[PDB]
């Protein structure tokens, strides 16, 4: 029935985020997608702890994709036979059928092609949900990404003006729920279905043993450390499919932040930190003004710290002594 | 000295919410309810788990009320002599003696009438609050409910409409904390006091046993589904007086949340999970676009499917292929 | 180079505020505060739990800094011989450098002066950040307060009018996490280095021991009461560096609320209850309407009522029987 013209996106793993237009002179499309489900363990932290992943695309979050509104986006969903469990796709953004899910229900060695219309604006959760008690298992086990349906006129400021964002992250944060041994060290597992009984005992205690940003302690920093320069404005997408998080820029600001994340709602400005409820995405734009290391968090400093929910961006440039110096340098007590 | 007309209401079980007028004509009027307490035990899942329930008007939440803004609230609230502990009520809705509760306290036996002034608009939390550690316990064993305060014009999306809904629900969310015995298998009790020391225990290391609607696990599911048609509007209040929430619909949207509760304020457009805090009443509407099966949770999917927090709707009218559609249907991987 | 007028504060203790404007005529200055670290063993509740405490200025939280948009705050940090560990301090109000965290790191013995120019209005938390998980450790033993930088022209509703307070007090919110021993009794240290290992183990549990208010169960409460008289508007700020929080006053309402925080975004209006992120201060005003006691808690009322988050306003002045009545004292049932 659609007559619309086809456009094929390459995705990009996180945090990077496939090419696109903000504002754009196009009409709708059908926008192709692939998702390429892998089951794989992992390592998680930096002591070698395993982990019993369930991905969409390879990797925790799964990949983000972007279109516009009006656009139809048709995903291609592939569950090769070299996985152990039936997999499916909601995506927050879609309208019916569960989110897809009741459309896209593949076993090992199958695939399914849906296409849903994108109606609403904003970033958007998507992830597996298989049924019943399986729908908490896959998500926590890394089954989870989001979407972004952008304005066909580019992000606004809500007060008439256009909110240009010079790159896009995209931090996904997982909750993930490792158990102990009598000992006291995480355990390890031979397969997903052998880590479940242990995983959902957990689980339903609430407390995750790790979380974590692009699946592993440290992923986004070192060598993968986010990057910006001064003068350079940098949206950053925050996931969380599961659980609430509470982001922080430390040593910046959200400048325009849409913490609910739909951008039918105008951003709220200068904030310190900001909120992602669980099951959802938010983003925050900040234009950045000094060089240096900057810590990207929640701002349950015990999870940022301790059990691995820390990313840090290097920013290139000229300090500016104006907005803050150090007047004296530590020196004894006069 | 109140020169008044009076009118009566007759409280309806939740989720169901009592005939009112949403736009009316009608100025202030005393508005009278009879809310009576009742102490029960109660069957909370479906393995037969008990709980030591604690109501008003013998439900979980206790009945939604429903006024207009500048109405007063006329309340009998009555303490049979069957019951064992004394109860109170304080409206978050109400200005003064902490909402109520220091003019409210009845023993088992006794009943009390007081009134407020509804100078406040929204969905607002109700509870018992005898004083003290009794506070929680008493708001955690069930006594909670929900009040709105419509404005005489009706509702407003902020930007000069109407918005208008065909039905209302309320959705009371109860954190229960029951212990468990050396086994690892819930405990039953005799009585709501000889529950409470191993409770209060539990209750103090913040982890719920069950995160239930209305009551039970499975309670707004099967034949006790919500239910709606393509077309109509719905609002969905959400309570939790203890604990936070993060509703979502699964497979929609909410089109207009005010998830603070609060009518003063406009509506945030487009959401995907919206967020109750821990002591209020929220509320979102949605249009219902696709039929099907849509399930109702809380986003942390561990609290929805691992302990109890679903509930379900079912919708009828014409599937939309525009909105959504199976492109191929499940197939082998070429 | 910066060429101001340099005005001296003398800071005082939570939940007083030191004296400012509001709405000035001033111009930017440059202002001058000084915070001397103390480490000291504390009692936190009405048992005598003891607890070893890191704090600002001897005070949890830290004092409340107030300062004007576009002023240059210029704080001596002080970090005595007396004290064990190094320390420093991050502004969420500041631009650069972690804060000024990467500015302000001092040993015993040492002082350090950080200038930073207040950009962003709102309030903001201050708290320490050594690095790595000496981070939450030195958060959660108490190092955090916040600032407040207000607008020149004062506070505003967004809606062209000025919102001008009465008085203002600083809540902060502590939670704490001492360890039990085996007989189930709290622990108490030597010294916070002797505390660290179990208090850490404690900490990644997630869970608080006790969740305060100005440092110790009932602090805000007695003779330490916040006070007001019926008529007179009180802007409550609140704060909480790792932990969220749903303030609420019982008996009252949140008439303007900002509780991300931020005076950029105009204020919410008759809130119920409203949501501190961790990492984060905010604040809501409400002009008292009847006199009484109320009680001003986190609305998880476990945590208000069990484990140390309340406080109560002693407010004078004439009852409204038009806003409340109690129309007939409890009464044997007819
Ligand atoms: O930022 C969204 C917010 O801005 C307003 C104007 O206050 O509308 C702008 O954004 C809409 C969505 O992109 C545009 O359609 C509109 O033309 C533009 O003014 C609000 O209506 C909206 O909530
Ligand atoms: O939806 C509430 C929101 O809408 C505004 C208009 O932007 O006011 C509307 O709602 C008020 C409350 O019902 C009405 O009194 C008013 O006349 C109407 O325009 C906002 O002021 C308000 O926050
Ligand atoms: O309350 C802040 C909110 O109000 C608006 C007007 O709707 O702007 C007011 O506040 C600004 C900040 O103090 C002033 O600069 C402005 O002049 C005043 O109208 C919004 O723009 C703002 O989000
Ligand atoms: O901003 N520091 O956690
Ligand atoms: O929307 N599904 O959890
Ligand atoms: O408002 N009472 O918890
Ligand atoms: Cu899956
Ligand atoms: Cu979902
Ligand atoms: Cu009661
Ligand atoms: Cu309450
Ligand atoms: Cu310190
Ligand atoms: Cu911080």
């Amino acid at each position: 029935d659609l007559k619309l013209p086809r456009q094929k996106v390459e995705l990009v793993a996180p945090p990077f985020v496939h090419a696109h237009e903000q504002a754009t002179k196009q009409g709708p499309k059908i926008v192709e997608f692939k998702l390429t489900i892998e089951e794989k363990k992992v390592v998680i932290d930096e002591k070698g702890t395993t982990f019993q992943a369930m991905t969409f695309n390879g990797s925790m979050p799964g990949p983000l994709m972007v279109v516009h509104e009006g656009d139809y986006v048709e995903t291609t969903l592939v569950n090769p036979a070299t996985n152990t469990m039936p997999h499916n796709i909601d995506f927050h953004s879609a309208t019916g059928a569960l989110g897809g899910g009741a459309l896209t229900l593949i076993n090992p060695g199958e695939q399914v092609v849906l296409r849903w219309k994108a109606t609403k604006t904003g970033v958007f959760v998507y992830h597996c949900a298989p049924g019943g008690p399986m729908i908490p298992w896959h998500v926590v086990s890394g089954m989870n990404g989001a979407v972004m349906v952008l304005p066909r006129d580019g992000l606004n400021d809500g007060k008439g003006h256009a909110l240009k964002y010079d790159k896009v992250y995209y931090v996904g944060e997982q909750d993930m729920y490792v158990p102990r041994d009598e000992k006291g060290n995480f355990k390890s597992y031979d397969s997903p279905g052998e880590a479940f009984t242990d995983t959902e005992e957990m689980m339903k205690k609430l407390i995750p043993s790790h979380v974590v940003f692009n699946g592993k302690v440290g992923a986004l920093t070192g060598k993968n450390a986010l990057t910006a320069n001064v003068g350079e404005n940098v949206l950053i997408v925050h996931s969380q499919a599961n659980r609430d998080s509470r982001p922080h820029l430390i040593g910046g600001h959200g400048d325009y932040v849409w913490e609910t994340g739909k951008f039918g709602n105008a951003p709220e400005v200068g904030l310190e930190t900001w909120f992602i409820r669980g099951g959802s995405a938010g983003a925050a734009m900040y234009k950045f003004m000094q060089p240096g290391i900057y810590a990207y968090v929640t701002h349950n400093l015990i999870e940022a710290a301790d059990l691995g929910a820390t990313a840090h961006f290097k920013v290139e440039g000229k300090w500016n002594d104006d907005l803050m110096t150090q007047v004296k340098a530590p020196a004894e007590i006069p």
